[PDB]
C-alpha cells in the first residue's frame, strides 16, 4: 500500500539506473514520480535540500526512508520487488557480484563520467582533449574486461548492475565514443542494451534531452 | 573452511574501513590477508591486475568471487559473517540505510578526500589553498546533517557504514581538520570512533604510516 516516491530529472545517468530498474522489475505502477528538475535548480529548494543536503538526484523516499544514492535504491528496490523474479539478490555471493559492479559505476564510471560532462555543462572545459577522456577509456578497459570473462557486467545474466553502467555508457558515449576495434565486447553489450523494450522510455529520452543541451553549450 | 583472502595496503583509506569492518565482526581470524603495498607498486604487478583491471586496494578473494571495492567487501562480510549479531544486514530498510551511507563514503566522501590525498602524494598539489578543500568541507557539513538525525551514520547503533567514513575521516582530517565550533556532532562522533578498541591497530597504524608520506612530501 505504501508506494515509494522517486525524486528524479531523468537527464541525469543516476536517475536512468533507477528508471530502467523500475521498468526491469515491472514496477513502475508501483513507484510514484516527482519531477525535479536540475536546470530549473529545483533540487536547491529549501524541502528538497532537507531531505538530501546533497542535492542532487534521484532520491527515493519510503515511509520513513530516505536513499540518496541511485545505486543504494537500485538494491533496495530488488531487494524489496525483486527478491522472487530474474533480478533476485536472495544470494549473498550474487547480491555482492552485482554490488561490486554497482560500486564500479558509482566510484570509477560515474565518477569520471561526471567530470567531463558537469565541465562542459557550465562551460568550465571548452575543448576536449585527450586527457580529459583518458580515465573514461580506462573505465572502458575494465568495463571489457568484465565483459570477456562474463556475458553481462557482473554474471551471465542481466542484472541490476547493467542499469546504471549502461546509463553512463549511453551518456560519456556523445564525447567519447565507443570503438568496436578497441572494446567489442562491450559494444556488443552496449548494442544488446539498447535493445530492452525499456530502454527507450527509461534512458533513450533523458539522454536526448542531454544531447539537446549539449548541442546548446557547443 | 573456505577463508576469504584480504588484499591490502592499511595506508589506504578503503582497505582500513575493511580493517576496522573485519575486527569489529570478530573475524580476523576468519580473514587471510595477503599485503600489496603501494609505495612498492606490487598492486601493478601482472597477477594483481588480472585479479583486478583496477589495480588498487582493497580485494576481496573467496572462492572464486572477487571484490574489488572495500564498500562490497564490507556487505559481503556482512553478510557471511554478521547475518546474527549486532552489525546484522538482514532487515531491508537497515541494509539500505547501511548501503546509502557506504555510497555516500564511496561517491562523495571518499572521492573528495582522495583527489586532494593523491594530489600532495605525487606532488601535483603544492599548496592547499581553500579552494581544494571545500569539497570535502561540503562532505562534512553532509555528515553533520547524518550524525544529528541519528547518533551514528546511519542509524543509532554502530554499523558497519561508520567504519569507511571514519577512515576517511581520520585521513583527510590530517590536511582539513574537524572544527568542534562548525562540525560538534561529527568530532563528537569522531571522538567516539577513535574509542573502539579495535581503532588503533585496524586504522590508526596506517593513518600514522600515511602521515609520514605526508611529512615526507611536505
Ligand atoms: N552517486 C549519486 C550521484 C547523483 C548525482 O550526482 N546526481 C546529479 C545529476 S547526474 C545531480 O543531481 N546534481 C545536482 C547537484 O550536484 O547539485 C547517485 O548515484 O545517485
Ligand atoms: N572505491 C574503491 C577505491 C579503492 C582505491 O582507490 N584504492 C587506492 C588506495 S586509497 C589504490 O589502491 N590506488 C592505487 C592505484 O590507483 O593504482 C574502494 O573503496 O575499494
Ligand atoms: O551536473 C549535471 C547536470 C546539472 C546539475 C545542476 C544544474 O543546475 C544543471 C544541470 C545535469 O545533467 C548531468 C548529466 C551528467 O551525466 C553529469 C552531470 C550532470
Ligand atoms: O593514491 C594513494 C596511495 C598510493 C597509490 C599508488 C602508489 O604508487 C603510491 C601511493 C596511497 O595512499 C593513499 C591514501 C589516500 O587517502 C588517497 C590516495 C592514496
Ligand atoms: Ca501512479
Ligand atoms: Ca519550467
Ligand atoms: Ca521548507
Ligand atoms: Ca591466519
Ligand atoms: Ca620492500
Ligand atoms: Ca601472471
Amino acid at each position: 500500500m505504501s508506494k515509494p516516491v522517486l525524486y528524479y530529472d531523468d537527464i541525469s545517468p543516476p536517475v536512468r539506473g533507477v528508471l530502467l530498474t523500475v521498468a526491469a522489475l515491472g514496477i513502475k505502477d508501483q513507484v510514484e514520480l516527482k519531477l525535479v528538475r536540475l536546470f530549473e535548480r529545483e533540487h536547491l529548494l529549501e524541502d528538497f535540500v532537507k531531505l538530501n543536503p546533497l542535492h542532487a538526484v534521484p532520491v527515493l523516499k519510503h515511509d520513513d526512508l530516505v536513499l540518496t544514492d541511485s545505486h543504494a535504491i537500485i538494491m533496495y528496490l530488488c531487494d524489496i520487488f525483486g527478491q522472487d523474479g530474474d533480478f533476485s539478490l536472495k544470494d549473498p555471493k550474487q547480491r555482492a557480484r552485482v554490488h561490486n559492479r554497482l560500486c564500479f559505476n558509482n566510484a570509477v564510471l560515474f565518477q569520471r563520467e561526471s567530470i567531463v560532462m558537469r565541465g562542459l555543462i557550465n562551460r568550465s572545459i571548452v575543448t576536449l582533449e585527450d586527457h580529459h577522456l583518458k580515465p573514461v577509456q580506462e573505465a572502458y578497459d575494465c568495463l571489457e574486461v568484465y565483459l570477456t570473462n562474463s556475458k553481462f557486467v557482473a554474471c551471465d545474466q542481466l542484472t541490476v548492475a547493467d542499469f546504471p553502467i549502461v546509463a553512463c555508457m549511453s551518456t560519456v558515449g556523445m564525447v567519447c565514443p565507443l570503438s568496436t576495434s578497441r572494446w567489442p565486447k562491450t559494444a556488443a553489450w552496449f548494442e544488446t542494451m539498447k535493445q530492452l523494450p525499456y530502454y527507450q522510455q527509461a534512458n533513450q529520452v533523458g539522454v536526448d534531452k542531454l544531447k539537446e543541451r549539449l548541442h546548446a553549450v557547443m
